[PDB]
């Protein structure tokens, strides 16, 4: 379930952070320019770009925390307020995050790996929500 997925996605890190930036990435092309220099690199180009992997896993880390502290896939308002407020947020909008877990749910549905898609559809909608309620635009 929603819960022993958290796990087995901090049992192999640094692949399932890359992998679903990387889906989230391709599936929505427009989305790179939030980031520095992604334009024009293949996806083995970008995993041996200085900072990606390191950024991509400190997204991840923080992804897994806020869906470890929700309950029934309902985030805490705090933790989604620390995410409106964070200055490497500013001028981001919740479809943003909307898409990010529109391409996430994808990956979990075409994986082998046997994930809760839908409770992860739900978080990211409840998450969405949140980040409206906190005063993401
Ligand atoms: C629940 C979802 C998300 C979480 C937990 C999260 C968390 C974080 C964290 C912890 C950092 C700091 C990374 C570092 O300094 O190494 C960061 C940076 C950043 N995030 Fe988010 N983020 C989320 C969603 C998004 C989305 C959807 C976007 C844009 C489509 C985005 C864009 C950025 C940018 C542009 C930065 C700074 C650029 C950089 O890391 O060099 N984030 N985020
Ligand atoms: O910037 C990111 C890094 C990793 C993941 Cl999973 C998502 C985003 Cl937006």
């Amino acid at each position: 379930g929603f819960k022993q997925d958290i796990a087995t996605l901090r049992g192999d890190l640094r692949t399932y952070a890359q992998d679903i930036f990387l889906a989230f990435l391709n599936k929505y092309p427009d989305e790179k320019r939030n980031f520095k220099n992604y334009v024009g690199k293949s996806d083995q180009e970008l995993k041996s770009m200085a900072k990606f992997g390191d950024h991509t896993e400190k997204v991840f880390n923080l992804m897994m925390e806020v869906a470890d502290r929700a309950t029934d896939c309902v985030p805490l308002a705090s933790d989604a307020s620390t995410l409106v407020q964070m200055k490497q947020h500013s001028g981001l909008t919740t479809g943003n995050f909307e898409k990010l877990f529109v391409a996430l749910v994808e990956y979990m549905r075409a994986s082998g790996q046997s994930f809760d898609s839908q409770s992860w559809d739900r978080f990211g909608k409840n998450l969405v929500s949140a980040l409206s309620s906190a005063g993401m635009k």
